[PDB]
């Protein structure tokens, strides 16, 4: 249905680099309505929990460490088909093997500074939801331009 | 040859949406030349010939009506493999599916508004030209940006 | 009020160096609605009339050969005080005198060549529209963004 | 100091129009931190208090429901003199008296949809700041581009 | 003519944000020729020079030391008015006074980095080109896009 | 290493269709840093050393003249994993099938005026820097955004 959502977080770099509204402007020219939005720096305790599948991988260590070393813009996009459409425009892991077009194709470089966070499914979303917004933080309702939808 | 034309027309969403000048400006810094332009409201009769080929397919029945439920500014471009090039830059049927950097991957979300459309086939080109535009409203000749070609 | 209309003209140097969309995206970006859009060739009859005010000038030759000398995109466009701010867009005759951000500012350098033509009054508007457009091809409804008016 | 702050809030129609990322953007890229970043729907008290200066004003009326008519998203910026360059780059209250290359003079057409609001004087902006932050949203530290001031 | 010539150079700043491709882009879509670039390091030597007529001046000081804290990319470009229209596009001395459109209105928020430096006159081009570049290192021809001049 | 350097060549017909700031840009936005960067005229010598490699082939004749006929803007990146970068940043061989977000699938129609250059492989870039770089031309440190690399 057309009420999917995701969560998006531009990361300590995409932020410090000034990508905030260039990320941001992709997603609303798109088609996706913003139904979430607000800045904080993530605690250990947050950044763990968030990044509790990867607990013993060797890189679970920097980013829980990277991602709390400064202010992160989360948000909260809505639509059709957005979780999968999201990380389609956000690329692939490694910025070097993302294609032109996507965010950290057009602008990453390392893995360990690849800008932005997507969930990779609607359980992972509506889970990074939950733990990064309180509810009274999102629309109880949303209308997108009726020329996006059928 | 460097002569081959395609015909391209942003449907009313497209135009609803102010797509028509990011539209155009693609095909612009890409090489073609416009051959032929206009605004208007397809009659039933222009849509339904338009969509000859998807006559008895379930969503003929809607194509028809959004197609004339507004203005749609028709063009025709030209130069090399023009017909090839203008549906990748479209992008694929569906929006989601759709490559960033491609018109539908970068602003489209949904298959029945699916901004713009293009020829598929030199075949269905010829055809599509000669049934929009009356041969007097297209260029008897061109010149591209010497640039351009060998 | 909400209707006024101003005809706009991409000359045929705009034209040849590529800045059909550019122009046109600039315009609904603001707001406005196109109302009628096409492409031709002017005569000499068509470039004379539309230059009727400057019979006797100096530049009146070349106005009238320049502007006959190749395609043109025609235009017109409708909005709150159109007229007025087609031509702040615009700049001013001389591009090097126009201001960065608008139109002959961030594309122009020569008065011979400064890419657009805006009607500078409702009345030169209501003159020149009727001159390059049959009543026909133009919108007898107009619906804006309901976002842009109160 | 390197350390003024202004609020900013884009208003129901810039943010339905899908410009949050542009106006953002336009900030990002002059040199200014984004030191706050939320969105919500103001309650009439919060309009009401924001707009207090103009309590007995014809337009009030109309400003207080809009603004409250849908999401705002609130953000506060720093930098060298934000408050006064804020306001340049947002333009003039009129839209199409605002100079292009300025918020309103590039997307706005009507006074009363003039998407984005900035504070006017230091004095206003402590005020509206501490009115839509809690302190507690607003980054105690910053730390601007080092290739940014002297 | 349309051959008089200006220097610009993005200072360290300018090309430490990675503001180099954005400000040669303005010029060429100006319609400007590029007859000369290159990128180098300054020697107090050349800044000195460079900023002779502010030799017993306050801040000639941090004007030697920063240009030469890091690479400059040098350029001259050729063109009709080229440097008048240089220098509107630059902006004023003041980022913060700078007008949206002109680089250091749209870039820029601190005097002491303000990004990039246009020859003030036709003295001054002459004179700064011949510090810069080897006459062999410049263009001994232009050809410029016919569509810009008459 | 974060040091790895690749050799990017504007040709003749990015330079004169004015593409040089656009492509430097999408470099710059990377993550990349520019190391060296000028203008100049390709020597038959150089340009026949340059395509060592395609001496007998039958475009070789082509090549040749094409790149010596106008100034070509030589450069040279440096960043980890650049050569690959660069290469899937600029397309394939054919503009046609380059992909939209691609230097070649956005700008490039034909395969004899394909806009730029760049090196295939580390081994490639070493030789061809070598070539058009005199040691001294090149930046000897180079410090990235440290927002870009861990
Ligand atoms: N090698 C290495 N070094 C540093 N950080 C790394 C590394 N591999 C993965 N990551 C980041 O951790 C998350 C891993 O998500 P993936 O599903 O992509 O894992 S994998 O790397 O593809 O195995 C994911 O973070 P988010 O995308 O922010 O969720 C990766 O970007
Ligand atoms: N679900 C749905 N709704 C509406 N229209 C649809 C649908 N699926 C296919 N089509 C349209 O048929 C056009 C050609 O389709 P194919 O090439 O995919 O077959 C193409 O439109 P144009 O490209 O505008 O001709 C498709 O949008
Ligand atoms: N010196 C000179 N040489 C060539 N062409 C010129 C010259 N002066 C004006 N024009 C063009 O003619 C129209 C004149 O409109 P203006 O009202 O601007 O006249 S004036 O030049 O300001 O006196 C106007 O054309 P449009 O803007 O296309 O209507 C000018 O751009
Ligand atoms: N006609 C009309 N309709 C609605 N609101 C209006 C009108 N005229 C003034 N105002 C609003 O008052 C805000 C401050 O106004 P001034 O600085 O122009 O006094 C300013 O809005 P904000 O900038 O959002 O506070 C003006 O839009
Ligand atoms: N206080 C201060 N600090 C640093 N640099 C300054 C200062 N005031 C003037 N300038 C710069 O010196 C150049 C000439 O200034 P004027 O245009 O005022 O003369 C010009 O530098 P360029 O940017 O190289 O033109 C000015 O912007
Ligand atoms: N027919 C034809 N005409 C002109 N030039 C051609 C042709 N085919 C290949 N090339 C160019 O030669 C370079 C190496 O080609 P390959 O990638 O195919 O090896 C590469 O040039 P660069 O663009 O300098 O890399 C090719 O794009």
């Amino acid at each position: 249905v057309n009420k999917e959502r995701t969560f998006l977080a531009v990361k300590p770099d995409g932020v410090a680099r000034g990508l905030v509204g260039e990320i941001i402007a992709r997603y609303e020219k798109k088609g996706f309505v913003l139904v979430g939005l607000k800045q904080l720096v993530p605690t250990k305790d947050l950044a763990e929990s968030h990044y509790a599948e990867h607990k013993e991988r060797p890189f679970f260590g920097g980013l829980v460490s990277f991602i709390t070393s400064g202010p992160v813009v989360a948000m909260v996009f809505e639509g059709k088909g957005v979780v999968a459409s999201a990380r389609l425009m956000i690329g692939v892991t490694n910025p070097l093997a993302s294609a032109p077009g996507s965010i950290r194709g057009d602008f990453g470089v390392d893995v360990g500074r690849n800008i932005i966070h997507g969930s990779d499914s609607v359980e992972s979303a509506n889970r990074e939801i939950a733990l990064w917004f309180k509810p009274e933080e999102l629309l109880t309702e949303v209308k997108p331009n009726p020329n996006l939808y059928e």
